[PDB]
């Protein structure tokens, strides 16, 4: 019921390992509602979280919290991506092939 | 928890004003569930809404009920764009200066 | 409410028919979770669903379950298709016919 961001980020296979979430948080390139944040901060439901994964950024809504890493196709149950973001990620996608 | 369609729209931050989202109502710029509507109807969960948001026209899902208008990253949560309205809307906007 | 997967994939109007559905699952091209499955497994909550339309392969996770087939509008609550599989879905397409 209370899991921290470090733990979300990682039960919803986003990085790796637990470290490199916690990381990933401390180093300033996930943002909490368009914020730093620790990476013990508890979860909210319809929370926005931005996130860099390799080259893209990624902004994800909260949809359900989980503390446990499950298999990949019982873990995209946790978040939904803003359409926001999908369209602005395969945009810089494109124009690395056009480069 | 009883809020009006127009009022869902302004804390939605789809219309800056709460009078332009009765305006855009009331002259059937936005449709609820398929439909013309007042803009006094009481919003559902679940329910449909097309409207245009300048050129462009969204579909989306209403995901939360809420009357408070409050900072962007956190509007995001009453509402998810369906993958119909996403595609289509990238599919004329990039059709419009290649033209 | 207890929904097979052959009336909820009908419900949300994926197949047009309740018989085509249990087809498309009884003859392998819906996948439950990753796993081919019985047209008669209970429907959950947060499942993912991996499903054949037309040469498109669509991944959606089970956002709400209802055993009725409503409108168009009214429908597309049921589900959310994951954005991996939406570009996924436009990649294989703008890929066809440009070739």
């Amino acid at each position: 019921e209370e899991v921290r961001l470090d733990k979300w980020l990682w039960a919803a296979r986003f990085y790796k390992t637990r470290s490199l979430a916690r990381n990933m948080v401390e180093g300033g390139k996930v943002h909490y509602n368009g914020q730093r944040a620790k990476p013990s901060k508890s979860v909210e439901i319809g929370a926005q979280i931005t996130l860099r994964q390799g080259h893209d950024e990624k902004t994800i809504i909260i949809e359900k919290i989980s503390d446990q890493r499950r298999g990949a196709p019982e873990a995209q149950q946790l978040y939904r991506e803003t359409a926001k973001s999908i369209t602005k990620r395969e945009r810089n996608a494109m124009m690395r092939q056009l480069n």
